[PDB]
């Protein structure tokens, strides 16, 4: 694999569907490196559980938890960590209202080098048990020799871009990790970093983050093909924000416009959004409790019923994961027959203005509320014009492992989007229960 894109292990599926999947215990194993220290960026943590995922011999190495919690939530996280004197905390500043620290990333410093893991799972048992989640594993980055002056930079600029992402926190604990990254050679990295950080970005900074960062990378490092208008956009996510009273407010004006960019020159493009139906959740491995990790409120949904006409069912026969509800987020640009893709992104970013950014000030400023992080696979970074789509996820350097089924299937007339804070009492789930929140 040039791509090093993995799914998490799913408990209960046949072993053939976990061959080449990774559990957190595999990622932290001594086989991956001799751990010196680590940073865990995430949203939600079960600290007792997390420490148990490290090998016993590594459980007292320093761990930094990077989170966004405030007030009582912050106090609860500190109380979780206080029995472990090797655990330090970094509170990411969230100075714009209604923002979240969503980024899921591990920085793993070893005796042998450095590894970066950008993934989609919270650090709690449920997120690694029976969900569909995505993982990108960096190479083992060697240390640059003392006194050697080299950039250690990749053709995708990943080293400087990761440092730039960390610099936005303005945090002393992350400056130490910046200095660690400076000392390592990341030149083998073949993905582009796409982050979101909170702020109001104008001028050149406009292109640093969010959907303008995606747009810039697609303009600079992809090429437009004939009939590009027929290549769909696919977005796939676990949470839905308030997008406005109609599709022209944001979804099909600035968001789609960024997503359909290819090349440097200058819309009928089909837009497929994949999000679990109520039936998807009810019949899932977890049952209705899977919907506790699919946050879409009735208050949000009832103001944008227009959106649900874009919604397609979760289906993942290709990876044996149709009943493993998605907490991965992915965006990609398939060909009209879905046999090829022009790019693929795995990220923390859900379908929300908070995550991707919303233009302000007459289109001159991009406002982002949250921290998000993903990695972009572009054919040009692999010496290719496009990626073939892998037919069976677990069945090579030209063939990208898309983890769910194509083409996506539209909701039926009786399907509804999973909405997490209303009851479902008409048909029981796989554990025999109803949903009464
Ligand atoms: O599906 C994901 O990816 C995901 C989705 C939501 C996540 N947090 C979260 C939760 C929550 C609470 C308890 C259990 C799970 C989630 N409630 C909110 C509410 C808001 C909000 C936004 C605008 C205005 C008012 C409120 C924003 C974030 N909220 C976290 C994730 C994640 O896994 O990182």
């Amino acid at each position: 694999n040039p791509f090093q894109f993995y799914l998490t292990r799913v408990s209960g599926v046949k072993p053939k569907y976990n061959s080449g999947a990774l559990h957190i215990k595999d990622i932290l194993s001594p086989l991956f490196g001799t751990l010196v220290s680590s940073a865990q960026f995430n949203y939600c943590f079960d600290v007792d559980w997390l420490v148990k995922q490290y090998p016993p011999e590594f459980r007292k190495k320093p761990i930094l938890l990077v989170h966004g919690d405030k007030r009582e939530a912050k106090a609860h996280l500190h109380a979780q960590a206080k029995p472990y004197e090797n655990i330090s905390l970094c509170q990411a500043k969230l100075d714009i209202a209604f923002g979240t620290h969503h980024t899921k990333m591990m920085l793993l410093l070893y005796e042998e080098g450095l590894r970066v893991v950008i993934h989609t799972s919270n650090l709690i048992h449920a997120d690694w048990h029976q969900k569909t989640q995505g993982i990108w594993l960096s190479p083992l980055y060697p240390r640059i020799a003392d006194g050697t002056h080299k950039s250690g930079e990749s053709p995708t600029h990943f080293k400087a871009d990761l440092i730039s992402y960390l610099m936005a926190y303005n945090a002393p604990s992350l400056k130490e990790w910046i200095d660690v990254i400076h000392k390592h050679d990341l030149s083998e990295t073949n993905v582009y970093l796409i982050g979101s950080t909170p702020g109001r970005f104008q001028g050149s900074q406009k292109d640093n983050w969010g959907h303008f960062r995606l747009k810039k990378l697609l303009k600079d490092h992809a090429s437009s093909m004939p009939n590009a208008e027929s290549w769909p956009v696919v977005g796939q996510f676990s949470s839905v924000g308030s997008l406005g009273a109609d599709e022209s407010k944001w979804l099909c004006s600035e968001f789609k416009e960024s997503m359909l960019t290819l090349g440097k020159e200058s819309s009928s493009v089909p837009l497929y959004l994949i999000y679990p139906s109520v039936e998807n959740v009810r019949t899932s491995l977890e049952g209705y409790p899977a919907g506790g990790s699919l946050p879409y409120s009735i208050q949000t949904a009832e103001k944008q019923n227009w959106l649900h006409s874009y919604f397609h069912k979760w289906s993942a026969e290709t990876s044996g994961r149709s009943n493993a509800m998605p907490h991965i987020k992915t965006y990609m640009r398939p060909s009209p027959d879905f046999s090829k893709i022009a790019w693929f992104l795995v990220t923390s970013a859900n379908l929300s203005k908070a995550a991707w950014g919303a233009l302000e000030k007459n289109g001159t400023q991009l406002m982002i509320r949250s921290y998000e992080l993903g990695v972009l696979f572009l054919p040009s970074a692999f010496g290719l014009d496009s990626f073939k789509v892998k037919q069976k996820f677990f069945a090579p350097m030209a063939t990208f492992p898309v983890p769910y089924d194509l083409p996506p299937e539209l909701y039926g007339s009786k399907d509804r989007p999973w909405i997490w804070n209303i009851p479902y009492v008409k048909a029981p789930d796989t554990h025999g229960n109803m949903w009464v929140p």
